[PDB]
């Protein structure tokens, strides 16, 4: 103990969070130095310096002592250092840490306020602060337990960590180091310690001394404790050597309590010796977890006291070495050494349940769940713990109360993401949602859809998000009320009338994981399913009710795949720990481990015949191993692939093995010999690298389908020729699939949550499957094919019954519709997503179908009665609804049919395609009128006043034909490149402006020169509309920007163009009162004329809407999201 401090060393250390010294200290300079060395030994280059040793051996004090020296600090870590007590944390745990470490580094919000909402995101926010804003800085990680934790800090920093297990640096690369520190200490120091406690100096240090130390085993913790004991009772020097002689502490799990023995005792005694008023107090601290620092106030609420007092009490403890503390900024938070917690949790074992109940109670006596203003030192603590303490005390009532609250949901999420709350619902399900009620799934399924939104600022109106749930759901009832309680307060909540029609309600959803499900598969009999994922476990349920049958902790890392044996006897799993495990489908006990791959493993599949039993695995080691489960060893290793092997199914007839790699080849192996028999290069792409995944065999096993980027391919296992090729969603990437045994059906996981299954051979999508809203990973048919399952990042497996998903539902449509706000009801007409078109009667499902050659656009005749639609080949037809059959079809049109529309009167159809000619079919009579623009390709038109019709194209040209006489009454060359949207001033029509690539020029059907150009928009005005007379015209920009310009020929009224919109502002429209501008693009969003927005609410599952249909009164709406969801909104009662 002395002084090498510099009031600088101070700042740098008190800043970063480094702890100070322990009451009494003994310069272990020999190692303070040992460590320091390895630190300079990093130079500039980032590295890893690990100070490991048995728990309670000094490390944490050693670390601090290392960076407690100016010489080493400046010129090395001149930027500073940051202490981060991590300890043993699960996933959600490390998150609360990182969240903290960020609330500290960007304490200036220098890079967006609000903390990161998840590990990954925090990794970055971190990597930035360390590599700028705080460079040349050291990161001190106190007590690390798992390798993976280090890989999150692997961001070019020089990190000094401490651990009780050196093997934590095997999941990270860099010039690592090691500074071994024994578990014990040396008598001379141990003595020093005692000495400095009793105020002696080895001179008066009794005989016992040398023996006591020998008993405390050197552990500075143990010693110091005893030393604090021998100091508070100067006589028992030999009395205690006696207690320590024989460890009279009795804990369950006697067996081999390593470091305990000496410690448990030290504690046992000192504790029993506390005064009889503060002794009850220390007992309560039995509910404070390892590597968790509590703040003064958390205790005030527990004990009904105040700062000073609560601090004095706890002081007596820190002084006696029964507690620890460090600054937080005038405010103090105290921790407990790991071992001391294990002590207490064992000692006051039978009392733990009550302490967690005495807490919470003391939290309701002072606070409110949804009233914790985020300035209270204790704030955080509660959010990420109140929910735990309650469960940790088993309080069905209490808990359900806090987690079934819309208000807590908001409250918490806005502060720390939904990341935690999501875990919790799953963790505390066992106690939470009991009885019969599924008031859970509701809140659970709630946290899945709108997951992405919560915690993301501008914070969503948690009420609307709820209104969007099933009527039956509690999330709704709580949101319906929350609303009806404020009736008339300038808000107005919209309401999804047909919220019911949508929702492909799968026959069953299962939630058994804490993290993304990466795979699943039915048992041969189809009765069960196994599903492994990043929750590091295996999980097997009934294909019936999801009734859990097995909950194994499979591996010590993420699990990339799993499958059942040929007779459902075993379930094997293979992961990134490079291990392949076989389990007992029955007992679920380990049955054997095959560790031979160099890299992670992915494909693991059993032989199909109930005769022989083998297992084939693919890895990133490029090999493919065949295991003979009846042998302690591997049966083969297929050297062959160029890159990583991904998928691989055994041919029905167990003689061939298929292999699908990243090297762009499909490869057939002869099981018996294990020799490459064929290799199929996938070259359908435009040297280029392509990855082939999912790849199943056909019934007869004389064919095989495989998936590469944006296609599925059917190959003849013989000719090695290609039999069929179906392209998928424009441009994405099939992430998985699975050939069905019957009907040529093949389900495929498209890019992100969208999952559609097709019908090869007819090569036509058969049915879309909107179900998840979080990246889908796996998907496959039950053996018999009757049904299929899906696994995604929303960490849920959902069974689906095939027959039912394929029926022609009006659930999902294309984004080509036409609305009819006929008063007492809204009527939408939409192009189906598969074949015909649907006549939807919003406010009474009533879905009527109409077969057809895959239309390309729809069209309703005001009065209904006649429905018209364009076609893909340019064909046009009209069908009369009353009859719903007799249809009339005119001839014309070379390209597909875009906008098509009926004339004011019941006859004459206008329709533009993808070329210069507009068409005016005055059907019924049969006469035709053409409008040879000679232009380029009419972008779109609009039925003007009296038989006059405004047109515009990729020529900046706008025109005013007149039907019944293809005669150009007006021509304008008002843009040098593609006109995009432009409206008329409806009332009268004195004006009619445009908006092309640049800005929006508004003119007057007269002056063959635009009134005043409206420059500014830095994206490209892609729409606009005039204010129902009101003298205003809003222009929707491309990057979300949206300015409202004023009808005074040329100005620049307010630009309420936030984004801090969501990609493209494809539409707008003013209220009949010229006060409410409602925009549409990535999602709906209203505004307040002249500065500020409004009910910016309503977010849709999907996005990139196009045209938002507003009824007359602005109290009814209709739109469709790129997920085929038809939203028919209508303001709340
Ligand atoms: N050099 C030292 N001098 C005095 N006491 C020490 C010393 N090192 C550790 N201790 C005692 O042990 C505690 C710190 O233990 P710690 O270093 O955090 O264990 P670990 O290294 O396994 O994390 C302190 O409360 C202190 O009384």
């Amino acid at each position: 103990t002395d002084g090498g401090i510099t009031s600088f060393v101070r700042t740098v250390l008190c800043e970063g969070g480094v702890p100070q010294r322990p009451v009494i200290f003994v310069t272990r300079k020999k190692l303070v130095h040992a460590i320091q060395q390895k630190l300079w030994k990093l130079n500039g280059e980032p590295g890893w310096v690990t100070i490991y040793g048995m728990a309670g051996c000094g490390k944490s004090v050693l670390a601090a002592e290392a960076v407690r020296d100016h010489s080493l600090l400046e010129g090395c870590f001149s930027g500073g250092v940051h202490w981060v007590s991590i300890g043993k944390q699960d996933k959600s745990g490390l998150l609360m840490k990182l969240q903290n470490l960020c609330m500290r580094l960007d304490q200036e919000e220098s890079f967006s306020q609000r903390l990161p909402l998840n590990i990954e995101e925090a990794k970055d926010r971190l990597r930035v602060l360390m590599l700028r804003k705080h460079p040349r800085s050291l990161l001190i990680l106190d007590d690390v337990w798992d390798p993976w934790v280090l890989k999150a800090f692997d961001n070019q920093c020089q990190i000094l960590l401490t651990t009780s297990d050196k093997s934590v640096t095997d999941s990270v690369m860099g010039p690592k180091h090691v500074v071994p520190v024994e578990s014990g200490l040396g008598r001379e120091k141990g003595l020093e310690i005692l000495s400095l406690f009793v105020n002696m100096k080895k001179e008066d240090l009794p005989a016992e001394a040398h023996s006591i130390i020998k008993e405390c085993k050197g552990s500075p913790l143990v010693v110091s404790l005893i030393g604090a004991l021998l100091r508070d009772f100067p006589n028992r020097w030999a009395y205690y050597l006696r207690q320590l002689q024989n460890k009279q502490f009795k804990r369950i799990r006697k067996s081999s309590s390593y470091d305990y023995e000496a410690l448990d005792e030290a504690m046992s005694i000192s504790v029993e010796m506390l005064r009889e008023d503060i002794k009850d107090y220390y007992t309560d601290l039995s509910i404070l977890q390892k590597d968790v620092k509590v703040p003064t106030k958390v205790l005030c609420v527990l004990w009904d006291l105040e700062t000073e007092e609560v601090e004095d009490i706890l002081q007596e403890f820190v002084n006696k070495s029964l507690l620890f503390c460090n600054r937080n900024g005038k405010s103090f938070c105290y921790y407990l050494h790991d071992l001391q917690v294990d002590f207490l949790t064992e000692k006051n074992r039978s009392q733990l349940q009550d302490l967690h109940r005495k807490m919470v109670t003391q939290f309701q006596r002072y606070y409110q769940p949804h009233t914790l203003s985020p300035d209270q030192e204790d704030c955080m603590y509660w959010y990420n713990f109140l929910a735990y303490h309650m469960a940790s005390a088993n309080m069905h009532k209490e808990l359900c109360a806090l987690m079934f609250s819309l208000d807590w949901i908001k409250a918490k999420t806005e502060l720390v993401g939904p990341a935690h709350l999501i875990h919790e619902f799953v963790a505390y399900r066992h106690i939470l949602d009991e009885k019969d009620c599924a008031v859970c799934e509701n809140f659970q399924e709630f946290l899945s859809l709108n997951g992405h939104l919560l915690g993301r600022q501008p914070f969503p109106n948690i009420v609307q998000l709820g209104l969007c749930e099933p009527e039956t759901s509690e999330v709704y009832r709580q949101a319906k009320l929350q609303a009806k309680q404020e009736g008339d307060t300038g808000r107005l909540y919209l309401e999804w009338i047909n919220k019911k029609t949508i929702k492909n309600l799968s026959r069953l959803v299962v939630r058994p994981h804490t993290d993304a499900v990466y795979h699943a598969c039915f048992s041969q009999d189809g009765q069960r399913i196994a599903s492994c994922g990043a929750d590091k476990t295996l999980q097997v349920f009934k294909a019936e009710t999801g009734e859990k049958l097995l909950d194994i902790k499979a591996h010590e890392d993420e699990v990339l795949c799993c499958a059942f044996s040929s007779d459902d006897s075993y379930i094997a799993t293979c992961s990134a720990d490079k291990k392949v495990k076989i389990w007992d489908s029955a007992t679920g006990k380990l049955v054997h481990t095959y560790d031979e791959h160099s890299e992670q493993v992915n494909c693991c599949h059993f032989t199909n015949k109930s005769n022989h039993l083998l297992l084939a695995t693919g890895s990133n080691d490029f090999f493919l191993k065949l295991w003979d489960l009846n042998q302690k060893e591997c049966r083969n290793t297929m050297f062959g692939h160029t890159n990583s092997v991904n998928h691989c199914r055994f041919s029905p007839d167990d003689e061939l093995l298929a292999s699908c790699s990243a090297d762009g080849t499909l490869r057939l192996w002869d099981v018996r010999s294990a020799n490459e028999r064929k290799s199929i290069n996938v070259k359908r792409f435009f040297d280029v690298e392509v990855i082939v995944k999912c790849c199943s065999w056909s019934a007869d096993g004389d064919k095989i389908i495989v998936a590469a980027k944006n296609k599925v391919l059917l190959f003849d296992i013989h000719t090695s020729g290609l039999l069929a090729e179906i392209h998928t969603g424009h441009h994405s990437t099939i992430q998985y699939c699975d050939f069905s045994p019957y009907d040529h059906l093949a389900v495929i996981a498209l890019s992100q949550y969208c999952v559609e299954l097709w019908n090869i051979d007819s090569r036509l999508k058969v049915a879309d499957c909107r179900g998840h809203l979080s990246w889908v990973h796996g998907v496959m048919f039950s053996p018999d094919g009757s049904s299929f399952l899906t696994a995604s990042d929303d960490q849920t497996i959902r069974v689906w019954e095939t027959k039912k998903v394929c029926k022609n539902s009006a659930i999902v449509l294309k984004q080509e519709i036409d609305v009819v706000f006929q008063e007492n009801e809204t009527m939408v007409l939409a192009v189906d997503n598969i074949r015909g078109l649907q006549l939807i009667a919003g406010k009474t499902g009533q879905i009527d179908y109409l077969p057809e050659a895959q239309v390309s656009c729809c069209c309703l005749s005001p009065h209904l009665e006649y429905v018209a639609f364009g076609d893909e080949d340019g064909a046009i037809k009209i069908i009369e609804l009353p009859n719903n059959r007799v249809f009339s079809s005119g001839v014309g049109h070379k390209k597909a049919v875009r906008h098509i529309q009926f004339t004011a009167d019941g006859k004459t159809l206008i329709s533009s395609s993808e070329d210069s000619v507009i068409q005016v079919w005055n059907w019924q009579t049969g006469d035709y009128v053409f409008l040879q623009a000679h232009q380029e390709t009419v972008k779109d038109f609009r039925l003007l006043q009296d038989s006059r019709l405004l047109s515009w194209s990729f020529d900046g040209t706008v025109k005013v034909w007149n039907v019944i006489t293809g005669r150009i009454e007006r021509d304008f060359t008002c843009h040098q490149g593609t006109v995009l949207s432009c409206a008329i001033s409806s009332d009268a029509t004195k004006f009619s402006s445009t908006s092309a690539d640049k800005t929006a020029k508004i003119w007057s059907f007269d002056l063959l020169s635009p009134l005043h150009e409206l420059k500014g928009h830095n994206g490209c005005v892609r729409c606009s509309a005039f204010s129902l007379d009101g003298i205003l015209l809003a222009t929707g920009d491309d990057n979300g920007e949206i300015r409202i310009w004023n009808v005074s020929d040329g100005q620049l009224l307010h630009s309420c163009a936030p984004i801090s919109h969501g990609g493209w502002v494809t539409d707008v429209c003013f209220s009949p009162d010229s006060k409410t501008l409602v925009s549409a693009g990535g999602y709906l969003k209203w505004w307040n004329v002249a500065t500020g927005d409004s009910s910016q609410t309503f977010y849709t599952n999907g996005t990139n809407l196009k045209k938002i249909h507003v009824s007359p009164d602005f109290r009814t709406y209709v739109t469709v999201d790129n997920l085929g969801i038809l939203y028919i909104l209508q303001v709340l009662e």
